[PDB]
């Protein structure tokens, strides 16, 4: 028997501003359904406190997608609209099973391309330095596929305990704070000026696994998004 995330108060504010995509982008449950007790192995309250996401398969997801609050439709904002767009979370990333290679846990996405992904990564070299079992940001600065279109940053090695995140977008600039420490300040987003379809996401989006059955698993102790 699985306990629903909505059975406690902690996540109601974000559930009131999200729909859930599972197991792919086009299959969704509404904010109303989430608030009404949506539950399953993919999305349940673990140990009385964690909004836990689980998903297997290449490019499959169990992921919240930002909505206008209070039964609203899909949100679309812009990096240069003047509003500060802020997402906060506290995440326990447990040990990922063999075959899971990258799990996107927070995003800024849009109708053109992902402006930002925060992901857990098993192993990667960045700017000449090898990192293992760590949290990375990937920012798009163009629409191409080569590495020149991205800025990738080692944010923090994965920790045993909960790790806090804050993503702030204001006036075409991005700041990321992890465990209270700034890890990216003033990253340019101006390529995306005028893109009015941006939105936050969070959960588990399974990227390039080497086994289709390996289940990615991510636990949120807190999640919120706000415009201010
Ligand atoms: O060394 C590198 O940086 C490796 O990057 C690989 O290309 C990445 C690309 O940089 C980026 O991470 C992209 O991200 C996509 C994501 O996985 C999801 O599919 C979706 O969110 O869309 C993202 C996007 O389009 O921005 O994924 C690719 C990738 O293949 O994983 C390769 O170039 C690799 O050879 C290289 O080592
Ligand atoms: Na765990």
């Amino acid at each position: 028997f699985l306990t629903a995330v909505s059975s406690i108060d902690t996540f109601l504010p974000v559930l009131n501003e999200a729909k859930l995509q599972w197991p792919t982008s086009a299959l969704a449950a509404s904010s109303e359904e989430l608030l009404g007790g949506y539950v399953g192995s993919q999305f349940y309250l673990q140990d009385g406190k964690y909004m836990q996401f689980q998903i297997a398969g290449s490019s499959n997801r169990c992921e919240l997608r930002q909505m206008i609050p209070d039964g609203g439709s899909e949100i679309g904002w812009a990096v240069d609209d003047g509003t500060t767009h802020t997402a906060t979370s506290s995440i326990v990333v447990p040990e990922q099973v063999d075959g899971v290679e990258e799990v996107t846990i927070m995003q800024i996405n849009s109708g053109e391309a992902p402006q930002l992904r925060i992901s857990w990564i098993r192993s990667k070299s960045l700017d000449g330095v090898a990192y293992e079992d760590f949290i990375m940001s990937t920012v798009r600065i163009g629409t191409g596929d080569s590495s020149d279109n991205f800025v990738k940053t080692h944010l923090a090695d994965r920790t045993a305990g909960a790790m806090s995140f804050q993503i702030d977008v204001k006036d075409s600039k991005l700041t990321i704070t992890v465990n209270g420490n700034v890890v990216v300040n003033g990253q340019d987003l101006s390529f995306w000026d005028g893109t009015d379809s941006c939105y936050f996401k969070a959960g588990a989006y399974n990227n390039n696994p080497t086994s289709e059955s390996a289940t990615a698993r991510i636990k949120f102790a807190a999640l919120a998004w706000v415009d201010h």
